[PDB]
């Protein structure tokens, strides 16, 4: 057992921009994700540059694959990667290829997480089950997210029954230290958390805030 | 209009992309960075194609799923034309995504829906109804019945289909009497001794059939 990750996205437009929100929270963090906004504009180097910074750390390509699951895989593996985003949309073919590869360059460490978006349903979840691919991304609700709104019972049965059925679970959106106990006796597998830490006056102190908040909960 | 000659630019580095965007570019209608060189390479490779094809139509295909206004209108400073969506995209996002493009390219800033997994019909007409009127559609993995009769009744919906998937000159006659908009290629035609008359030669058999 462990307590949940605390995940930082990097979703800049921009090289400079992400590798300066890293670095000011990395230490405070368990996992730092290069995100798909960030991956489109500046290229797979990113993730290398992260992996130098942060050895020791997990590292998340969000390049949200849909296709050619092997080679964006392999790509991203061969500069570091640990996890690697695919969408929903993704075949079960893409899905397999894209985690054979990363677990064929980093065995240890190598897994694929399905990024929910859409009309999603549960059997095609228990298909990803079986192709052994085992994390989700669940985001808050747009609407609710947007108007600044607690997570709904809706957005927390469906990460609940995700969680039933055998997945860690990422949540992502309406995240914050005051937030967390809203997902108390919930089993999350690694909040992420953006702008609202990395954009704080002191990040690194609202990063550490953030876990110890996790370690009251669910230590 | 004929169909359309795309060309998918899927390089795992920049130089294989622009090698072959050289190679076949004056051939061809459409130029598209593909979403496997647009994560590995970043999007200055859209700004790349436009220098290099002034009129050409210039895809970025980020496949963008969220932040539709953030993603378009970075490829849209870089000189995209069209721009694709994953059909899981919401409407919200794809309909963000439109804004962008038609605000920095109001001559042909279009959205793309990228059509994978389990999509409907139902799907689809909000597509239509968020103003975005483009469709692409990967043969299942010879062109059969399954697949041709979505194809015809998206183009019946409104949209303008492009195809691709299992494409070469001689299974261009399978598409005859189909509305396809455009056709896109890969390494068929990059990869052939002379890509420049691959493509002609896939050119003019759209020209036979469609002219």
């Amino acid at each position: 057992k462990q307590l949940p990750n605390l995940q930082v996205a990097l979703d800049h437009s921009n090289l400079k921009g992400a590798i300066t929100a890293a670095v000011s929270v990395g230490n405070e963090v368990d996992v730092i994700e290069a995100g798909t906004v960030c991956l489109l504009q500046v290229g797979s180097e990113l993730v290398e540059v992260l992996r130098s910074l942060f050895p020791d750390k997990i590292i998340v390509a969000d390049t949200k694959c849909a296709d050619a699951g092997g080679t964006v895989a392999k790509n991203n593996a061969v500069r570091g990667a640990d996890w690697m985003t695919c969408i929903c949309s993704a075949t079960i073919p893409t899905m397999k290829a894209a985690r054979k590869a990363i677990e064929d360059i980093n065995p240890d460490k190598g897994e694929i997480q399905v990024e929910l978006y859409g009309d999603w349903t549960y059997d095609q979840a228990q298909q990803w089950l079986d192709a052994g691919i085992s994390q989700a991304i669940y985001h808050q609700s747009r609407d609710a997210l947007l108007a600044g709104e607690t997570w709904g019972e809706k957005d927390l049965n469906k990460v609940k029954k995700l969680i039933e059925m055998g997945f860690r679970v990422s949540v992502t959106g309406g995240l914050s230290v005051d937030t967390l106990k809203l997902f108390e006796g919930v089993d999350v597998f690694t909040f992420i958390a953006g702008r609202g830490i990395t954009e704080a006056k002191n990040p690194a102190g609202a990063a550490r805030a953030f876990k110890d908040e996790i370690k009251r909960i669910w230590g």
